[PDB]
């Protein structure tokens, strides 16, 4: 069950897996049009790199829309089919707000930034449901963030 | 005033600015001993690297005892000059351990680890306030992390 006020982790869980799903889906779905078009900025650093591709985008929404059709039919809400394209889109926009960060940084592209490289999408998914009309506890904002990083991990020890 | 329940910004940030000092007295009284004698791990990197040197870690310290002072003294807790040393103490540790996990992750000495670069401190800080005894609230605990990031930007803007 999924409600405007998201109080325990398995709800934060359904209410995000869309915007995981978006955020996961880029690295197989491949991609080789860049979302910045190859402009560099006056720092010598692309504006948002090659690892942000327009087939990424679109791969990644159209796979956070449909796991929110799951995330609607797995908790009766059917409101998740509707908003969960949004998240995603979120989800997109604060990981590409996260490689503008590093560009800007001198970060080359693909160089790892721990943290920031794992929790970008999360930030921008989690602002997308507040402006949806979400209300998170800080406790249950802090355990998804924290199952975000224990799943990359989980992801990595496999 | 600061009791054991952390439960607003300002008593987390009188708690916290030993920590804070701690972790910032390094840059100015420089250091040339590294803390990891130079070891090279079979990765190829450093075990921590240049940047953490002993004499860092005590000018660190040292500072941060004396702040713990001025947090027992403002505050009228006299436990924040015993608590204070320690709590340096973890603000020290994460910092180290933030180093090293940039330099497992191939992260050279001073490149930059966008959000890990502020927080690790702030974290052992944490940790070990929370070993004393003390508990946070999960909202100032994000508030809190927050101000530490605010004030970094705010280091840099000025
Ligand atoms: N919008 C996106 C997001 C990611 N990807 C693909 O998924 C890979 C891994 O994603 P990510 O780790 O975020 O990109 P990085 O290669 O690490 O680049 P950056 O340093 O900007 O994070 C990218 O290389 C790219 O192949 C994509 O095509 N389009
Ligand atoms: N225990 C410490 C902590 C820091 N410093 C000094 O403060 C500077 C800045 O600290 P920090 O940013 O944490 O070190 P970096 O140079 O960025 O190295 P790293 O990549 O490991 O973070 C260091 O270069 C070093 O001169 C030190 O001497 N001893
Ligand atoms: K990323
Ligand atoms: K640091
Ligand atoms: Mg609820
Ligand atoms: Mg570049
Ligand atoms: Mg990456
Ligand atoms: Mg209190
Ligand atoms: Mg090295
Ligand atoms: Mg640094």
């Amino acid at each position: 069950a999924v409600d405007w006020r998201i109080d325990n982790i398995l709800e934060a869980i359904i209410l995000m897996l869309p915007a995981m799903i978006a955020n996961a889906t880029p690295v197989v779905a491949g991609g080789r049009r860049p979302v910045d078009m190859g402009v560099v900025l006056p720092d010598g650093r692309r504006l948002l790199g090659d690892g942000k591709t327009i087939e990424g985008l679109l791969a990644g929404f159209a796979a956070g829309s449909a796991a929110g059709v799951l995330a609607a039919l797995a908790s009766g809400n059917m409101l998740l089919a509707v908003h969960s394209p949004a998240i995603a889109l979120g989800a997109l926009a604060g990981d590409m707000a996260g490689s503008f960060v590093k560009r800007r940084l001198g970060i080359e592209r693909g160089r790892p930034a721990p943290l920031l490289d794992q929790l970008d999408f999360y930030l921008g998914a989690l602002a997308v449901s507040i402006a949806l009309g979400y209300t998170w506890t800080p406790r249950v904002a802090v355990e998804a963030a924290a199952a975000v990083l224990l799943l990359h991990l989980a992801a990595n020890i496999t």
